[PDB]
């Protein structure tokens, strides 16, 4: 349910398959630095989503 | 990586009885114990459930790298 761009979804798809940052850069014809920026943004959205989820469960369970 | 003491047989009994819509007085009569004892068991039971639940969420927070 986390909001991702299509480009982030694509990189997420490629990361989940097992591709390396250098493979992704070739596949999408973008610079390596761009890939990493995308992956950092991706990893922060995921973490934020995970934290929000766990936080909502803590409130539902009345703990922490 | 966190572990909690499970509910006792007596605590599981009260829990089952509460889940079946029994009031504290009903339970006290059924088990012939004091009302204060039933309430104390219910308080200990909820404290253990909270701790199980808090450890579960903390474990997942650790596994997922959050906070």
């Amino acid at each position: 349910e986390p909001p991702l761009t299509l480009r982030e979804r694509q990189i997420l798809k490629l990361v989940a398959e097992g591709k390396r940052n250098r493979d992704i850069a070739e596949l999408l014809s973008i610079s390596l630095k761009t890939v990493e920026t995308h992956r950092l943004n991706l990893m922060r959205k995921l973490d934020a989503h995970n934290a929000a989820e766990l936080s909502n469960w803590a409130r539902r369970l009345g703990v922490l």
